[PDB]
């Protein structure tokens, strides 16, 4: 078992949970590929073993291992798989599986929250219009006027003979990115492709920097259908800075609800290609990545010039000073708007507690160091000094191919 | 296959074909990645194996100088084969030593400074016989490398390990280290990283100081002898008092650091030969001092002191008081080293040069071993280009390796 050391405190643990890793990552003894964004490519006997492992996980979690109920469920799944090629989760299993998939997500620093997840069962959904109803109710619930609640809506599983439900958008709220003739982008460069797809499917584009995109929702064996989110459903936070009064004149904003909509939820061998989940933001996602990445909104140099910093030389650390003030603006602004947000110090401190909890509960915790350590102030947070073991457990959230490629 | 490597800021793709030549194995498997572990397990302690590494190294060298298959290449292979058959080991020509030292630096996956790898002064101390002579070589190294603040990269190579004879070892992890004194309540005065070496110095007859920045003596070990204590002449040890360009009280904190980072506890491996004492030096990247050495909770841990002096709100994390204090400490380090005319590189400039290194190496060797977690600076990670660069980590030889402490 891997020996895992915390270098700030000197404490050592062994990750025995890693021995239960259900899938291969990209590393080998000859070379580590832990820094790759995409670590992977993108039946009945294999389905059964994954189903049985999941059922065993479920009955262990409720302290009913070996019960008549545990045995009946194993037999039932085995017989349903033999008779139909697949099986159906019970509602309690779906809830357990969604929470486990979150708990198992190595790149998520928010997992101290994993037990608190509202699971909306949309496995009866039959149309894109109904998907939009479920999505709008999810957004309303999760937003909760700014007191954000973690939630997942689970649409019907993949099944043979039938196309997938898919949400083409990578998140439920995305700002349009409009590519300009000189190669530049107006709006969010991360969303140029989904923006062009929306336009190709009839959306009349805006021309602002923070135009909320419509949803492209795909029902089985149907082209995607375009749905506009009612603007009163999309809570947004205008960004200002508590002591840099011109900052508000930048016209920057971000949305309250991070709701990831393009990942595949895998439970017990069953695949849910549409299972959007939302929580709340860690401020560096907005203030550091979304606003200061050179290939995103890239506001760093404008902010530094407005702060009267000397941007001619790197050694004044104008980039660092400007980035800190932008993160302050995000934190101050979400708090002023009474929208749940967590700074990276509080978040990483809670993740350390989560690692402690998971060592006792499961003997380890899969974690992706490069994603857990925040993008500013890395070694000022406890996770920087914490060795981590990255491995794939199921249930899981997984990347999946885009449905237009 | 060959790992596909993407830069996510610009979208450019490379394939790392060099990783297919990786010699030793790392700690990762398909089941779980251990890339974040400081010690990728292992450590240190047949003519066939040595001859195999020697030939691969000689072949590497003669390829690098465009003389593969030449008469000189064949003659050198035969010399090495004949030396190992006669003596069980062999001797590097001085040109091969220099090449080997530079390649070991080039191959170091955790070094962000490798754009400099071809500029390395190599002092050949393989004739060294005594700890006293080791001290003379070390002082000359420090004097050359310090160069009155105009730091020059250098390595001094002491005699190789050989059967039936102890190693030369420098016990200190760096040539310049500040003492760490354990207090009666368990706290540390000075650098907590150096408590163990400080106590070893006291054990071997060093009269300790009681300051926060006492430069430690050197414990130098000649083969089969106990380590010998040597005091560095204070005029050899250039130090920079830390001040801040605008925070006038910062100077009164009495913080300082030394000019010369000179790593003295790593093993240099070239063509199967092992040099357990081969201290190397360059110059600092400022985050090493301002972020890690001074702000790590288990190092000097001064961040909250500085935040107090800055009148920051320190009982709400979301004021980002830690981040603001950290930046000003890094500003103070940069300002102070530039004021003292001591070479230093900020983390923006260093990571930008490392991207250029990656580009040079892709053309030169088809790849570059890099350890993402160590290349990305400990503050402002995604503000630097390396954050957005996928990297492949693997072990090439020649190499600098960790080795067990000699005691
Ligand atoms: C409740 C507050 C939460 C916070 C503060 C939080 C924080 C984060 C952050 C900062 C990341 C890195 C994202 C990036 O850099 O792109 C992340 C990733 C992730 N989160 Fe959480 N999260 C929360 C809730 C959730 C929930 C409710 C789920 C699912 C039920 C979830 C599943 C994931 C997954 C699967 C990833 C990996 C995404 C990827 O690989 O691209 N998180 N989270
Ligand atoms: C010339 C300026 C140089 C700069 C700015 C530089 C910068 C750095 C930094 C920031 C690290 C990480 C150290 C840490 O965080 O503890 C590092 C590691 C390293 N450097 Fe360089 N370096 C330079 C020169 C050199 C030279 C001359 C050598 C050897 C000949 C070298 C070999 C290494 C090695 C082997 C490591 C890995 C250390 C470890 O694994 O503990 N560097 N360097
Ligand atoms: N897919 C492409 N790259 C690409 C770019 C970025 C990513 C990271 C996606 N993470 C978004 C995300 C995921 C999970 C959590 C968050 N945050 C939250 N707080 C949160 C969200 C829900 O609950 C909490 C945010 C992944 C891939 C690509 C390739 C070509 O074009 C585009
Ligand atoms: N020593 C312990 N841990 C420990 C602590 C630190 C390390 C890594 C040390 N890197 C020092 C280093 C190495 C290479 C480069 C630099 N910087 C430079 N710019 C530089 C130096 C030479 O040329 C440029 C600095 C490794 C292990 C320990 C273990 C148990 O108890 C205590
Ligand atoms: C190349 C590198 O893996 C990539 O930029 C990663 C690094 N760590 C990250 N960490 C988080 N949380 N989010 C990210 O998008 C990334 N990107
Ligand atoms: C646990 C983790 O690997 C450890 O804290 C690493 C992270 N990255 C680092 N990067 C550098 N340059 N130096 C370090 O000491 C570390 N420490
Ligand atoms: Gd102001
Ligand atoms: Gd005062
Ligand atoms: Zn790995």
């Amino acid at each position: 078992f891997p020996r895992v050391k915390n270098w700030e405190v000197g404490s050592i643990t062994y990750d025995t949970l890693s021995a239960q890793a259900q899938q291969d990552g990209p590393c080998t003894p000859r070379r580590c590929l832990g820094s790759l964004v995409f670590p992977r490519k993108l039946a009945p006997e294999q389905l059964l073993s994954q189903a049985r492992d999941f059922i065993n996980q479920y009955y262990s979690s409720i302290k009913r291992s070996g019960s008549q109920a545990h045995e009946q469920r194993l037999q039932e799944v085995e017989a349903e798989v033999a008779a139909t090629g697949t099986y159906q989760l019970r509602e309690s299993e779906l809830v357990f599986g969604a929470k486990q998939a979150w708990r198992n997500a190595p790149r998520c620093v928010g997992r101290i929250q994993w037990g608190k997840l509202q699971v909306f069962d949309a496995r009866d959904c039959r149309s894109a219009q109904e998907m939009f109803t479920y999505i709008c109710n999810h957004i309303k619930y999760a937003t909760n006027r700014g007191n954000l609640r973690s939630a997942i809506t689970v649409f019907p599983q993949r099944c043979p003979g039938r196309g997938d439900f898919r949400i083409w958008n990578s998140q439920l709220v995305r700002y349009a990115g409009y590519r300009q003739q000189d190669g530049s982008v107006r709006g969010d460069p991360a969303n140029v492709e989904i923006t062009e797809l929306c336009i190709q499917h009839g959306w009349t584009p805006g021309n602002g920097r923070f135009d909320v995109l419509p949803l492209l929702l795909q029902a089985p064996d149907e082209p995607p259908e375009l749905f506009l989110l009612p603007p009163e459903l999309v809570l947004e936070v205008p960004l200002e800075h508590p002591t840099l009064e011109w900052f508000a004149a930048l016209g920057l904003r971000w949305y309250a609800l991070p709701a990831v909509s393009n990942m595949l939820l895998e439970i017990g061998g069953l695949e849910f290609p549409a299972a959007p989940f939302s929580g709340w933001y860690m401020s560096t996602e907005i203030g550091t990545r979304n606003l200061c990445d050179p290939h995103r909104y890239n506001i760093l140099e404008d902010v530094a010039v407005c702060m009267d910093l000397d941007t001619r030389t790197t050694s004044s650390l104008w980039k660092d000073k400007a980035a800190v003030e932008i993160n302050v603006a995000v934190l101050h602004s979400y708090q002023l708007a009474k929208v749940t947000i967590v700074d990276h110090h509080a978040a990483t401190a809670s993740f350390m507690k989560h690692l402690e909890n998971e060592q006792k509960a499961r003997g380890g915790c899969p974690a992706d160091w490069a994603w857990i350590v925040p993008p500013i102030s890395g070694s000022l947070t406890p996770v920087f000094h914490q060795e981590m073991v990255n491995y794939f457990l199921s249930p899981a959230f997984r990347y999946q191919p885009d449905p237009w490629k």
